[PDB]
């Protein structure tokens, strides 16, 4: 039986302040994670929690844990967003198993997602390249080998042609810092159209472009055309899409071969959702790369999830430090994240700090 | 609607389905995102029989098996406690049913839901110039197309732009967009409201470039510059304000953002363009009232379905901030729309029963029996 439910926001910081992206402004350095602490049968479990009010909590207390689940042992829709993470943790805690085992040493590819438009104050290309190269080198030093570069400078934040030229310079530049083995992804946050996309792609013929992410809002006809154009020129770049307010027909479009990599968020729709979705995508030969940005907890959940998903691509990694949330069990090495074999999600929350924050700025 | 006159005795006796075919006056070319649209048109139509009387209208998402389950239900059963057509029946039967009510009461639909004269615009200016290498030849052709509309009474024009997104190189395509828009503006004169529709082929900066290049022109609205985004539209609106450039932002056709109306109430989007067939007429009656309550404008999308033009006309009586009927000149066999006429940029809607469209009973019977289907007796 669910006995108690506690809630708290935890705070910390990104290792380096994130600049603008193709569509909006500076993302900054401050980070937060909403967490719930559940208690079932005397033992506590921790995890990401969203869409949960004290009123909502009131109406769950006393419900049999068994009642939270589906026939197929799949946490029920109504509970996922608010409790799927604390529950999974609590399960792992009780059975002393890591969630990836509950859902099956674990080693997962990851990439550095922290390369935003950090060069907008610079008139000189070389200064801008050196700056972005240096940011990439910073990730390399921490064990990153793969890099997702924000592009679309010309969409909103710089003049069109100038920003596009700058996009192409930064990506090449970073291509050189990374090495031949380094996978480069580019993410335009919808700031291109099809012909801009082709211009940028053609200019990057020599670069180890692994995938193109959100070039423009997903469109079956445009992506069909783009895949053909790419095929005709022998340029091997995957089409990635799916974060945010996605087209309701996106999965369908992927099954027809217009999109290769699906990027639904690791918190919304979340973990339980991704497990079922992951199965569907494997069956179609489609790839899974759960989006994660703005929530540090998501990085580590994505890690565990790869166990449940054959065609899992990468963990999306942003170097973040949240007070009270010990993630030292995880290590970055050679373009991969090593998930600890410890109980639950392998994350060690400081019970005292959380208890304080629960009283001060949360509820129970 | 006033449903007090409906007798409990009145039942759905028969539902029949046919596809009507026809042609637009001029073949439509590509738009910013896809290829040639062509000249061929169709309209899926149902004929419903209730209490021995028939009504006709657009019908989608209806199978024989669906209709089989409606036969024998009372007309009253199709309505809410609020006198609203139930959601489950709207796409399949709202048009046949509204037409029927009009036939029974001897009233046009606009009277049921309230000489009706509604602004319209000519939507037929597609990328018809893509075979012309020369910009001057392209401008001349597009002007010619606008004047064909003008000769038939159109005064306001919606111009497809976004040539550089896919079909032409980016820079050349955008130069061409601008020249085309100026050219048509010239032809339409000061009274002409000019609309531009990018079909999502621009980004924010391309949009700004085009708008600045067209500061001169009488631009009434900018439609689907890029896929709706609150942040980008907030920026665009503020940018237009500083320039004193009075152009409305229009969006909402196709698979729209679920938050679009929310963004509109916060002032990022001015004109809402949900389609006249899906989500449909009943939906629009309720939505229009909501948009009016927020001081927002309604311009139901209609393209690919001629029937929707006439529906849009009658809907206008139910919506205070109704902008325009989106007009495409189409002839559908067996669908007599001669009660309607275009004069001085307005569509005149007939005061005749139902939607005022006279279907060829015999032709429709033939199509129903040859290629369509029938349920009931
Ligand atoms: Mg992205
Ligand atoms: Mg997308
Ligand atoms: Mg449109
Ligand atoms: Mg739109």
């Amino acid at each position: 039986k669910v006995e108690k439910i506690e809630f708290a926001k935890l705070t910390g910081e990104r290792a380096r302040s994130a600049g603008a992206n193709g569509r909006i402004g500076v993302h900054g350095k401050s980070c937060t994670v909403d967490i719930a602490r559940i208690t079932i049968d005397g033992q506590t479990g921790y995890g990401s929690s969203i869409h949960m009010t004290p009123e909502w909590a009131e109406d769950v207390i006393g419900r049999r844990l068994l009642d939270l689940f589906d026939d197929r042992g799949r946490l029920r829709e109504a509970y996922r967003l608010q409790l799927e993470y604390p529950v999974l943790d609590w399960l792992g805690q009780r059975q002393g198993k890591p969630v990836y085992d509950l859902v099956s040493s674990l080693v997962v590819p990851c990439y550095d997602t922290s390369l935003y438009f950090d060069d907008l104050h610079l008139a000189d290309e070389r200064a801008a390249v050196a700056l972005m190269q240096e940011e990439a080198m910073q990730g390399y030093a921490k064990g990153q080998r793969h890099f997702k570069i924000k592009v679309g400078r010309g969409g909103r934040h710089m003049p069109l042609w100038e920003g596009t030229k700058r996009d192409i310079a930064i990506v090449r530049g970073i291509s050189e810092v990374a090495g031949p083995a380094g996978k480069i992804m580019i993410d335009a946050n919808n700031a291109y159209n099809l012909n801009l996309t082709k211009e940028v792609l053609a200019a990057l013929s020599d670069v180890n472009l692994y995938w193109l992410e959100e070039a423009f809002h997903e469109d079956e006809a445009l992506y069909e055309d783009l895949k053909e154009w790419l095929g005709q020129r022998g340029q091997n770049v995957l089409i990635a899409d799916g974060e945010g307010l996605a087209s309701p027909h996106l999965i369908e479009w992927a099954t027809r071969g217009r999109v290769d990599v699906l990027q639904y968020d690791i918190i919304w729709p979340g973990f339980t959702h991704w497990m079922e979705l992951g199965e569907k995508l494997d069956a179609h030969g489609l790839r899974s790369a759960p989006h994660c940005y703005g929530n540090a907890y998501g990085i580590y959940a994505s890690g565990h999830l790869s166990a449940a998903v054959r065609n899992f691509e990468f963990v999306e990694y942003d170097d973040i430090t949240i007070e009270g949330m010990d993630v030292s069990g995880y290590r970055i090495e050679n373009g991969e994240i090593h998930v600890p074999a410890t109980p639950g999600f392998g994350i060690v929350f400081d019970d005292e700090l959380v208890t304080y924050l629960i009283n001060r700025s949360g509820w129970s």
